[PDB]
């Protein structure tokens, strides 16, 4: 499978430049998404936060001091929304954390940022800087569809910030994301592979990098109508983390497509595009 090099080659967007340097990326993205399934920006500094935050989760996987102790099944959650907190190993491990848990909305959920404050404060920050990564990276694709389009309105309390541990060949089948958008994060392992246009694989180089990938979700591709395919992606792996943030708009708002330059405000919610 053919190697992507980014480092050197994606647009730039610093840390406390993000709002300037992506509407000065605003041309190379659009034909990142017309040329590949899926955009690329090299931030500087990424890589050393989100290493930093891997590490700690996998520490925090081994304590007995639990993450287990926040199972998705004993946080609370929102009355309707996703289900953040830790998912068990019998992905193989994974923790969800959400912006409703950065800010103990339904109160009791940032209990496991409390219980790891390192891999918390870490995880806060990369939420923060993904999440106005993302939003950019949206408006990018709404400026790309006809004029009328509405705002992707992505909401800060349903996106989710996963962190995956053990995650003997294939690692994952041919997958995409139900979601608006998703920000891969410079994994720790090679392996993550994109389909192009033409039907053939790539594998982006990112781990160890200050690259990040934005993905196209299910969602975003039902609001275009079809004129974005998901960012259809799988992981293959040799004899080991990563994250993405997972960007939903709110659930209870009212579905939308584009169909021929024309809104049709949908019956449906996001909130049932999600249950199938
Ligand atoms: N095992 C597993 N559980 C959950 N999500 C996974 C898994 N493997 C890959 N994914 C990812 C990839 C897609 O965006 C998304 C599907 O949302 P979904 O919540 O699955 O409808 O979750």
């Amino acid at each position: 499978v053919p190697l992507m090099e980014l480092s050197g080659r994606a647009p730039v967007v610093r840390l406390h430049d993000i709002e300037a340097d992506m509407a000065a990326a605003t041309d190379a993205i659009r034909s990142q998404l017309t040329g590949w399934g899926f955009m690329a920006a090299e931030v500087p500094g990424i890589g050393e936060r989100v290493e930093a935050m891997m590490n700690e989760f996998a520490a925090a996987c081994r304590a007995t001091g639990s993450l287990s102790d926040y199972a998705y099944d004993v946080v609370p959650q929102l009355a309707v929304g996703g289900t953040h907190g830790f998912f068990p190993y019998n992905p193989k491990e994974f923790i969800h954390v959400s912006g409703a848990m950065i800010g103990d909305q339904p109160p009791g959920a940032g209990d496991v940022l409390r219980a790891f404050p390192a891999f918390g404060t870490r995880a806060a920050e990369v939420f923060d800087i993904a999440f106005r990564l993302i939003s950019l990276f949206g408006e990018v694709v709404r400026g790309m569809m006809p004029p009328g389009t509405p705002e992707l309105d992505l909401s800060h309390d349903a996106t989710n910030l996963r962190v995956i541990h053990y995650r003997r060949e294939v690692l994952a089948h041919e997958a995409s994301g139900i979601q608006m958008l998703g920000l891969q994060l410079p994994p720790s392992d090679q392996g993550l592979q994109y389909v192009l246009h033409d039907g053939t694989w790539v594998e982006p180089v990112i781990a160890g990098t200050d690259v990040v990938l934005c993905n196209i979700g299910r969602m975003l591709t039902s609001a275009s109508d079809g004129r974005f395919r998901p960012s259809t992606h799988r992981v293959h792996t040799k004899p080991r983390l990563s994250s993405v943030l997972f960007a939903y708009p709110q659930h209870k708002a009212r579905q939308w497509k584009m169909v021929d330059g024309e809104l049709m405000s949908l019956n449906a919610t996001w909130g049932d595009f999600i249950d199938s």
